Formats: structure tokens, sequence, C-alpha cells
């Protein structure tokens, strides 16, 4: 792969790439030829659980847009939580690459079922 | 409750969208989404869906391109299982990503899926 060449999420078709957000959480995504997204997310987000373990990641990317989800369970830690990202590619004028996302986090607290929301921007890294 | 492994299940939301999901051994989710939301594109044909369920939580993703019709957008839902009075409900927040005349926008809202056997 090359960030120079990056056109849209088609530029990933058949590539392995690592992406860090502003919280230092890292996803390592395998994009297949037909736009299927598999790999692992590492939460390193302060203030939150299940940090620094691999969590299975599945989604799809087409054109400028991408959606993917994690359930926070692998048989090691369970945070009783699932997270979903939808977003679009952004090409930096510096010739790097970004994914701008809204994430939804669903969990069941002492107060029962609840749904927290926010933004992550992931920057391509090697 | 989402701990479904071995079988398909059919869910329908307040917008009258249908999804049918296969939950593997791990808690992985494949299947198709069928949208019929008032005022949206890509209504009535199926789109691939991927995600994961475990315990009282699930998350799944649909890109709206199936080789037939493309609305150049993607949705992810995250949700929690609410027990009603046999069929479990999935209460969810969805984010919808599209690039338009005002570039990348990301709209949000809530969906309740209802089970059917
Ligand atoms: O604490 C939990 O309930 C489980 C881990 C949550 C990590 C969240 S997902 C939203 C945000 N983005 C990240 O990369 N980390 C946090
Ligand atoms: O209009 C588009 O960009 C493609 C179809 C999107 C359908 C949305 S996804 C959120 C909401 N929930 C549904 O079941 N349908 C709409």
């Amino acid at each position: 792969f090359n960030a120079q060449g990056f056109t849209d999420f088609d530029s990933l078709s058949g590539t392995s790439t690592t992406w860090v957000n502003e919280l230092g959480s890292v996803m390592t995504i395998d994009v297949d030829r037909k736009g299927g997204v598999t790999g692992y997310y590492v939460n390193n987000a302060p203030g939150t659980g299940c940090r620094g373990l691999p969590y299975d990641l599945s989604g799809h990317a087409h054109g400028s847009t991408i959606a993917f989800s994690v359930v926070w369970s692998n048989g090691i830690a369970d945070c009783r939580s699932a997270t979903s990202w939808a977003g679009y590619a952004r090409k930096t004028f510096g010739g790097g690459v970004q994914i701008v996302t809204q994430w939804s986090l669903a969990f069941v607290g002492k107060a029962g079922g609840k749904i927290e929301t926010g933004q992550n921007v992931f920057t391509y890294q090697y």
C-alpha cells in the first residue's frame, strides 16, 4: 500500500493496515478485495475497560465510507459492552490518510441498559 | 441473552426494516439487512451485514452497496438486549456515514429491533 496512491477505501482492497485514534486505541484491519474488513481492535482509551487486549473486528468499506463493530468479549476480559463505528475517508493535504467516525457504545450498568456516543478519528501508520 | 449460536433469527425495527443474522460459535454475526425507512435510498433489496453479539450487547455494520444498488453510505448499530413480555428486543443507536455536497456527514438516531421465529 501507499498513502500517496490512496484514492478511497478501494485503495485498501487486499491490504493490511494499522490505524491509531486520538485516545491511542489501535485497529489492524485486513480489507479483502470485495471490501470486507476483518481484524483486531486494541482499546488503550484511558477511563475505560478491556484495554490492551485484541478484540475481533468485522465490517465493510465501500467508496469513501466504512462501518465496523467490536463486542468487548474474547474469553479474557468481558466489559459487557459492544462498540460500532461508521465514518468516511479523509485525505490529509500532508498526504496522510484519516477515517472520521461516530462510535456508539452500548452496555448494561447498575442502572440497566444505556447507550453512550462519541467521535474517533483514526490515522494510518510502517 | 444473545448467548443464538447455530441458528438464524429475523428482527424488524419501528421503521419496518428487517435483518436476518447467523450467530457463529464465537458470537460473530453474518446475514443481510433490508431497509424500508421512510425517506432513505436502497429500500427493499438485501445488503451484507457483519458484527458480533455476546451477553446483553451486539454491534453490526451494513455498507449500502450490494452490486445492484449503491447509496454510497454505511451504517453501524450498537445495542443492548431488553427482555419484554419470549421475544427479546435490541435497543440501538445507529450512525449513518455518507459523503455529499457538504463533504462527510454522519447522522445518528435510535432503532428498536423486535425478534420473530
Ligand atoms: O470500557 C468499556 O466499556 C469497553 C471498552 C470501550 C472503549 C471505547 S469504544 C469508544 C472509544 N474509542 C476507543 O478506541 N476506546 C473507547
Ligand atoms: O439512505 C441511505 O444512505 C441508505 C439507507 C440507510 C437506511 C437507514 S440506516 C438507519 C435507519 N435504520 C433503518 O432501518 N434504515 C435507516
